[PDB]
């Protein structure tokens, strides 16, 4: 199981992903599904994987296998693309290329920026194929979508602040954690601002840290509070 | 597609269920997912269904077909065993000829407290407690969240089918297979009969009020805890 989410915004993008993974219920572990690409002052690059780990690692080992064995120009690379859109179908091909070395349930947001363009947001599909992100709706969703959802739904916008967006998809993996058990904590975020190149701000959320915790009691208090504001149904 | 919801309470029962069904996306209908019996005075019956159409229409068949002419809803000493006639009828209409029936029963008989219980496909169920007072079938995920953060077992009854509106409102903006209008019966205990029972179409000026204030309070409550 899975919950990654990322939004874009006016002022840059925001990434984010739990790291529980399992072979059943009774049997747990910890993995990191955020990778971070960078040249810096040129492009930074966030990848977000959900699905098979099996099959993420082997998308994941072949971007960075091309990227380490430097000897062709015919050969596109995360470094080489011109444009994020060309970017997205390298992490297509690897996608593909995977699947043909030997169900393929991997499932990605990929996102950035390169210089002389501005930040843009991906959904890789298992097939490969890639959809890219406007401001009708500014955020996509991969793994376990429906619980967090509703929130992100009624709540975000394309002109949000970075730490607003931040916040916002904690209380949205909040909602997450609480109703899918394959989902878990701690959650590793990053905020990419936009014209930077360049990943400062970024924070792994433990099971443990004090700031969520109070942020989920105070979300649910003002929807308690909100709740009996609202007239009664007459029946 | 279906989205139904019921709630188990101290001053007693409320029950809620869409309408929609479809062969597709683009070819759908209307049929009502909540039957009611009732014996004046005696016992009060609701059955919400989830799944296939023509196999939980074939379970509520066998229901009324035995209710005509082995246990029925009306000759079941309590609630436990009527969940068991519901349970039979679903492991006949396996039977008699994949099969994905999801149902929530609830009700009254005359001697004890009002029970509310889960019906899986298997014929197998599962009653209701204080600790989780509800019960969801067919697309549960969506409306779930505020369900857990608000859903109290000393709730009113007008209060708890306010709170499953919202969770309908959640439903219908993410699941399209779920459709308005909703079916919604509200059990008062210790009555036997069933009075308060409304039909909330999609025009209903209540509803749409109901989903406009609750995105502001949202937003505006968000907006707080910014500060």
């Amino acid at each position: 199981g899975t919950y990654a989410v990322a939004f874009r915004l006016e002022r840059g993008l925001v990434f984010a992903a739990d790291t529980r993974t399992n072979a059943g219920v009774d049997n747990i572990a910890q993995y990191k599904k955020l990778q971070l690409w960078r040249q810096p002052g040129e492009r930074v690059f966030v990848l977000l994987s959900a699905g098979n780990l099996a099959a993420t690692q082997a998308v994941v080992s072949l971007i960075n296998e091309h990227l380490s064995q430097e000897t062709d120009d015919e050969v596109t690379t995360l470094f080489t693309a011109p444009n994020m859109y060309r970017a997205a179908r390298v992490v297509g091909d690897a996608v593909r290329e995977a699947r043909s070395i030997d169900g393929f349930n991997t499932n990605f947001i990929f996102g950035g920026q390169i210089k002389g363009e501005r930040p843009r947001l991906f959904q890789i599909y298992p097939e490969g194929n890639f959809i890219e992100a406007t401001d009708d709706t500014p955020f996509f969703q991969i793994g376990e979508h429906k619980y967090g959802k509703p929130i992100l739904d009624r709540v975000a916008r394309s002109d949000m602040r970075l730490g607003e967006a931040a916040k916002l998809m904690l209380l949205s993996f909040d909602s997450t954690l609480r109703s899918n058990l394959s989902v878990g904590m701690p959650i590793d975020l990053v905020i990419y601002e936009r014209d930077t190149f360049d990943v400062t701000r970024e924070k792994r959320i433990s099971a443990d840290d004090e700031y969520f915790r109070n942020l989920s009691n105070a979300w649910s208090d003002a929807l308690r509070q909100a709740f009996s504001k609202i007239e009664e149904f007459d029946v």
